[PDB]
DNA sequence: GCGTCCAGGTCTACC
DNA sequence: GGTAGACCTGGACGC
């Protein structure tokens, strides 16, 4: 009873709720599309992952957004953690203005947009996410979820534990900066990305000026900020911008993968005019994000994180 | 069962 | 400057 993952119906004086509307969020099609790799539907309907330095497992109605927290008497969250919760949604930014607007300019995402309502944007920190996905590229959401676990497991702070399942925060820059890192991670199974992850952690501490200088890139423009990230091992064009569109608040970044290649091409018919390979390329990666950008506007970001959802769902 | 593919790409030797 | 290839892993086919 107070033992394992809470559910709504077995601790309900354990939950507070935040008004929001299916149409407005739907988890099941947020948490699991590889935006965040750290929440996991322990029990059927219900997301446990950490949030703000803490755990939490989040489940919702028809118009509610059911949150409980475990921190030391258990209670209901209170209103400045719900309010953690909100920021991380983003809640303020309505999606049924997003979706009409996007839905107006571009039929075909009108189309789609009728059957992959709340797929909105989370806002993520900076190391989480830039560690996150450097492990991400050349690999699928399946294995990087498990990549991540371990990362953390490994070197990140323990915090509670609930049934089999012990969970950590993410690790600090001074300790992916560690000796033997690498080693360590390549015995996790990170691959080559293990050195990536060493080397930026590094290279950040020791050469770009510690955490602060990622941070000021959340007040940077995104060209700057792009700009700033490409020079990370393990980052490229891509990664750079999955961090500025969900961690620097950049959402005009439009990250392009193969999935977004292979939703240009015969969703859009789309080929490249500017760029001289008929094939992805950095020169015509980065023309396929400026047409998204032409089409969509200023949370082209947001809107490339519809399609990318409802894309994986095939 | 085994070899080839691929997944939220980067990085590098080279024409 | 604008490419081809190599690359850790492991669930997926194709045969
Ligand atoms: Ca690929």
């Amino acid at each position: 009873g107070s033992e394992g993952h809470r559910t709504l119906a077995s601790t309900p004086a354990l939950w507070a709720s935040i008004p929001c509307p299916r149409s407005e969020l739907r988890l099941d099609l947020v948490l699991p599309s590889g935006q965040s790799f750290r929440w996991r539907e322990q029990s059927p309907a219900h997301w446990s992952g950490v949030l703000a330095d803490q755990v939490w497992t989040l489940t919702q109605t028809e118009e509610q957004l059911h949150c409980t927290v475990y921190r030391s008497q258990a209670s209901r969250p209170t209103p400045d953690e719900l309010e953690a919760v909100r920021k991380y949604f983003q809640l303020d930014v309505t999606l049924a203005q997003l979706y009409h607007h996007w839905g107006s300019v571009d039929s075909h995402f009108q189309e789609v947009a009728q059957k992959f309502q709340g797929v909105r944007l989370l806002r993520q920190d900076p190391i989480e996410c830039l560690f996150s996905f450097i492990c991400s590229s050349n690999n699928n959401i399946a294995r990087i979820t498990g990549m991540v676990e371990r990362l953390c497991q490994a070197f990140g702070p323990r915090l509670i534990q609930l049934d089999d399942v012990t969970y950590h925060g993410f690790p600090s820059l001074q300790a992916l900066a560690g000796p033997e890192v690498e080693a360590h991670l390549r015995k996790l199974g990170l691959g080559y990305r293990a050195r990536y992850v060493s080397a930026s952690a590094r290279a950040i501490l020791e050469e770009q000026g510690g955490l602060a200088w990622l941070q000021q890139l959340r007040e940077s423009s995104y060209e700057e900020a792009h700009k700033a990230l490409c020079i990370l091992p393990g980052v490229g064009t891509q990664v750079a911008d999955c961090i500025c569109l969900m961690a620097l608040d950049k959402p005009q970044a439009v990250p392009v993968d193969v999935h977004m290649w292979h939703i240009a091409q015969r969703d859009y018919s789309w080929h490249p005019t500017t760029s001289q390979a008929k094939g992805p390329s950095p020169q015509t990666n980065k023309e396929l994000g400026n047409f998204f950008r032409s089409l969509w506007g200023p949370y082209a970001g947001w809107a490339q994180a519809v399609l990318f959802s409802a894309d994986l769902r095939q």
